């Protein structure tokens, strides 16, 4: 979902 960030771990899925 666009970009997800949590726990300091960034996740740029789409």
């Amino acid at each position: 979902r666009g970009k997800w960030t949590y726990n300091g771990i960034t996740y740029e899925g789409r």
